[PDB]
């Protein structure tokens, strides 16, 4: 198919223009769509078709060239991940780096550099090793030539030594759509579709689950991101942790098997789906089991080829600096503390039952399906709001 091939994360300090840039690239000026956004992770996908004008040779995301008017040729479909707040974004990168193939760091030319949030976003990208970065120097029309060049130097200084050191800095105006063609061109040159092994065991992280049968039948539907291999109609799949049940007054989870009846990607039904963008998986599952996002956070794969399920985790801990109302200093993790953990699209509270050298043991409220070595975002309830304090690496 012509489904999205890569997911591009939109990062940068609040108000610098991430959302406006996303809309400028996706062509959305109306409308909501936030009804397909994640619940465990407030993540949203917005596709755009990258095309090139045979005539003037400039890139754009319209079937009609904005510069000469001619019809453009299809090059590749991509998906942009844009989230509401700083926290949700940071958590998304640390919990699911496998969801991003590259990133566009938005930096507003009229703001003093660098800002706390921008610093934390780069830190997250540094931690997950995401180096396919493009920098968008936004709101360029709001500063004179001198300010503009000076801001550029600060950015170059700012990115030196980081995973963004080799990133191009592109002066643009997201709001007025200025110099956007250069940015689209950069997406093609700096965020190439990775060479994935379509033969690795399939793995999909479930974002949302529904019962699409109108009020007043088709099986349950799972919406998510394929991070490995591929899915095909007719495929038999296993879902973990699975369906919850009660045994001796306690909750347990039963992995469940089903079959793929349909696949929606890129805005249409297909026979095979791959990594990139959101994928809708129609199954033979009883809608009663997927209704109301009951399977959000679960992992999909082929029977006998899924990561293990954990009731508790031994985590190698790496606490964050954190510079973004005072309370910057992250206090050490104490036994008995209740933390909020995000791993992949799964989310669960955890009770610290043991402490070790740069390590904690945590009993989970809800089991999670993950592989040893996977990254887990750790949040602490500060007053009355969960705050990201670091991440852990699952150990055996
Ligand atoms: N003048 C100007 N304003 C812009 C530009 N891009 C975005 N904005 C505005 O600045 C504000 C913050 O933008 P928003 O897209 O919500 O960015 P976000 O907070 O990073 O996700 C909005 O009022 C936008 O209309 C630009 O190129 N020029
Ligand atoms: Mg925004
Ligand atoms: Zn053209």
């Amino acid at each position: 198919s012509r489904q999205a091939e890569v997911n591009i994360g939109m990062v940068g300090h609040v108000d610098h223009g991430k959302t406006t840039l996303t809309k400028a690239l996706t062509g959305v000026w109306t409308d909501s769509e936030e009804l397909r956004r994640g619940i465990t992770i407030k993540i949203g996908f917005a596709d755009a078709e990258i095309r090139r004008c045979p005539n003037c040779g400039r890139y754009s995301t319209s079937p009609v060239c904005p510069y000469c008017g001619h019809e453009t040729e299809f090059v590749r479909r991509v998906s942009f991940i844009d989230a509401p707040g700083h926290e949700a974004l940071m958590t998304t990168m640390l919990a699911g780096a496998s969801l991003m193939d590259g990133a566009i760091l938005v930096i507003a030319a009229n703001e003093p550099c660098p800002r706390p949030q921008t610093r934390e976003h780069l830190m997250a990208l540094q931690i997950i090793g995401q180096k396919n970065i493009i920098i968008a120097q936004n709101k360029i029309e709001l500063v004179d030539k001198e300010k503009a060049l000076e801001n550029y130097r600060q950015i170059k200084e700012f990115i030196e030594g980081t995973v963004a050191e080799n990133a191009p800095i592109i002066p643009i105006s997201a709001l007025h759509g200025a110099n956007i063609d250069v940015l689209v061109k950069a997406i093609e040159d700096f965020i190439p579709t990775p060479k994935r092994d379509p033969n690795k065991p399939p793995k999909m992280l479930v974002l949302r689950s529904f019962d699409v049968n109108k009020p007043g039948l088709v099986g349950g539907v799972l919406d998510g991101s394929i991070v490995q291999g591929k899915l095909k109609v007719g495929d038999e799949i296993e879902i973990r942790p699975g369906v919850p049940y009660e045994e001796h007054g306690r909750i347990k989870y039963e992995p469940i098997t089903t079959e793929i009846v349909s696949l929606q990607a890129g805005g249409q039904f297909v026979e095979e789906a791959y990594p990139g963008g959101l994928v809708g998986v129609g199954t033979k599952l009883d809608p009663y089991l997927t209704k109301g996002d009951l399977m959000a956070g679960n992992v999909v794969g082929k029977p006998g080829k899924l990561p293990p399920v954990w009731d508790s985790l031994r985590l190698e801990v790496h606490l964050l600096e954190r510079v973004v109302e005072q309370e910057l200093k992250v206090e050490p993790i104490k036994r008995k503390e209740v933390l909020l953990l995000n791993v992949g699209t799964a989310r669960t509270m955890g009770l610290v039952t043991g402490l070790g050298k740069d390590e904690i043991e945590v009993k989970l409220q809800i089991p999670v399906c993950a592989e040893p070595g996977d990254r887990v975002a750790i949040s602490r309830q500060i007053g009355s709001r969960w705050r990201l304090i670091g991440y852990g690496i699952i150990k055996e």
